[PDB]
């Protein structure tokens, strides 16, 4: 194993908070950080965390091409990996999602033969799904970058989600201070007006960046869209949301080939189960106590865990070296080195939990933690299957 | 303001690291959490956190149909928000992706009066894009539940990344402790060979749960996946990533709308910015390190910040302070109640400092935090545009 490793981690999006513990983790470890986020809360946070870093966005310029910055922005990271140290990137949001610099400082990394990894954060996506109240699931997401969009002429689905992101910067290449002029915007509209229709609403969506401040959920139509005061709200942290049109059928053939009939009736298109996605036009109330729902709370009074039930059992000394494997990145590759060396070194484990981590595989650490009924093993994660029938 | 509450938080996919530091706080500060985890250190971390937990899984039961269980998970958090009580819901990952529980209590818990928020987290899909070093705005994203796929006979785009998830369980609507009986599978693979072809690259993906274990990253064709002894591999926390099979060609009427050629040239459908999709059929090789690439390099050694850019110029006082807001729900809700009456209870700060958090607007907090320069306001929130062309 070389000398020298890059983890690319990601800040989330409302300041501070949406940082993962893993992230902070890598960032305390580090032995040098760059950086590119923008709040200047979350900056001065990471500051306190390592007493070496670099804000990548001074490599910015106006009239600067952002492949050139991109480059330069990359290549920073990956000298002090040359040099044998361990290098944390981080970027907003998460790494990986709309960003160019990680994943090509990952791929030299890891093309040179050194360590090299991404951890994922929470996204602009992620923030929306949870702000708007809807799940990618039901009924289907698709999401493109707004000129990509426009210029490879990329479907869209009437049926499902569509999300758009850097609507605020419709074919634009460089960079500016003040920002964006955002003249080619008019474009973007003829494009929704030609697919969905004049009438048909599209939500500008902005995540809240402080704690204390709401996001902009703001619905207009796409007509509205054209109107100089709407349309110059629009601006670089913006994203778009589109919600379906209309509601898709079943297939006879996947119907009778899944065996979900039994001579009768499926659910009717519009029989949604509760609750409905408020943004999509015409959207009918849906009943959130039916009598099938009612049925289930009564059954509540008289509930106790099943046979097969499996209860937490574990010890104060499991549940702390868990922990520290998760939120020491020292301890961690200490482990991975040699677990029966790190494992007997552990304080006060029972036989079964050095054993098991020891062996180090899943089945048995769950065995170590878990009570396994006789009930179960006389006859594997099974974690909310989503039901979007 | 009526007395109750509800939050519903993440865990994010991989054990205790993933979850975000503002979930954390409202897992502590909460009076009830409710959570719905699959690896037993996340579970014991959740109860290290919180001295009233109640564990969701023990509402499943064999042939028990999942749509009661969840109303009854939905009603048990619900009840204690409709007592006044400050309550928690917790999922593992985002818990708004690919989860029926979490919407429908939130929508109640909202209809009825009372304060109610999901906070973002890692899901999945987010851990894919790190794993198989993808991002989904190259070349655009679709995201679908493998059954609903099927039964609505959902559209693909060749051009575009495909995510499947739920390919362990293919038209089932009930629960067993010890696992699915996957019977349908062949149904899916039917369709990815009528859409993609029988040597068609499908990724099976499973994120590592455990710190120290690696993901599963294999590579199959979809002829492949009718072998009795792969097919048997895919399971409860399987998800597919299907590549793209082409590259999508340029709208020449956009080009000129968006005044992107000097009458000449775009790049070719194939001259790829670095790095390329690793996972693509017949994916040539992209040189990291072109004539334009070098050149960028080389204006390393000169660079200054330019004269625009903003360095932070803030204090302990500050940072302090906003690292409570994020970090400390019961601050955050006392700052929101009085912006002037907490603002000058905060010991330290300058005038400048305590008058714009007495403000709370955004560009208030950035004078105070970053320094200005003359150039700049000679002449806003710009962050890696992304490019994609
Ligand atoms: C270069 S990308 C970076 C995205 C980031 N890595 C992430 O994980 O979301 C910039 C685009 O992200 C979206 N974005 C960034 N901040 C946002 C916010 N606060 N609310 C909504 N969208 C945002 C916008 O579409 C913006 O044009
Ligand atoms: C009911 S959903 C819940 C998803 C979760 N809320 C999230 O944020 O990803 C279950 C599905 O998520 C995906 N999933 C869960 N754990 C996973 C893992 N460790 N690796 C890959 N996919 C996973 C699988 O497609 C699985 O069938
Ligand atoms: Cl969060
Ligand atoms: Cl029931
Ligand atoms: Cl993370
Ligand atoms: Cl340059």
């Amino acid at each position: 194993t070389k000398a020298g490793s890059l983890t690319i981690v990601g800040t989330g999006i409302e300041s501070i908070g949406q940082m993962t513990l893993q992230a902070l983790s890598y960032i305390e470890a580090a032995a040098k950080v760059f950086y590119c986020v923008i709040d200047p809360a979350t900056e001065a946070f990471i500051l306190t965390k390592n007493k070496n870093c670099v804000d990548l966005y001074q490599y910015f310029d106006n009239g600067k091409s952002r492949l050139n910055t991109y480059t330069q922005m990359s290549e920073l990271m990956v000298r002090e990996v040359r040099k044998g140290l361990d290098v944390v990137g981080v970027f907003y949001g998460h790494p990986g999602v709309f960003v160019n610099p990680s994943h090509r400082a990952l791929a030299i990394a890891k093309s040179e033969g050194y360590r090299a990894r991404m951890l994922p954060g929470v996204s602009a996506e992620d923030c929306l799904f949870a702000d708007l109240c809807i799940d990618p699931s039901n009924p289907g997401c698709l999401t493109y970058e707004a000129s990509d969009f426009l210029i490879r002429d990329r479907p869209v689905s009437i049926h499902s989600h569509l999300v758009l992101f850097q609507v605020g910067c419709v074919g634009i290449a460089d960079f500016n201070f003040t920002g964006f002029d955002n003249n080619k915007f008019g474009v973007l509209v003829d494009r929704l007006e030609q697919e969905y229709g004049a009438e048909h609403p599209v939500v500008h969506y902005i995540a809240a960046m402080m704690p204390h401040q709401d996001p902009v959920t703001d619905k207009y139509t796409v007509a509205q869209l054209r109107e100089p005061e709407i349309a110059k709200r629009v601006g670089g942290v913006s994203t778009f949301y589109i919600p379906p049109k209309a509601r898709k059928a079943s297939n006879l053939d996947i119907i009778r080939r899944l065996e979900l009939l039994p001579a009768g009736q499926v659910p009717d298109k519009k029989a949604r189960i509760y609750p409905a996605n408020q943004w999509e036009p015409d959207v009918p109330e849906v009943e959130p106590y039916r009598p099938s729902d009612q049925a289930a709370i009564a059954q509540l009074a008289d509930h106790a865990p099943p046979e097969q039930y499996q209860p937490l059992a574990t010890s104060k000394a499991m549940s702390d070296v868990m922990t520290k494997l998760a939120l020491d990145p020292k301890a961690l590759a200490d482990y991975k080195a040699d677990h029966r060396a790190f494992a007997q070194s552990v304080p006060d484990l029972t036989p079964q939990e050095r054993a098991a981590l020891e062996l180090g595989d899943s089945w048995a650490i769950r065995c170590a933690m878990k009570n396994m009924p006789s009930s179960l093993l006389d006859a594997i994660v099974v974690g909310v299957i989503g039901v979007i029938g």
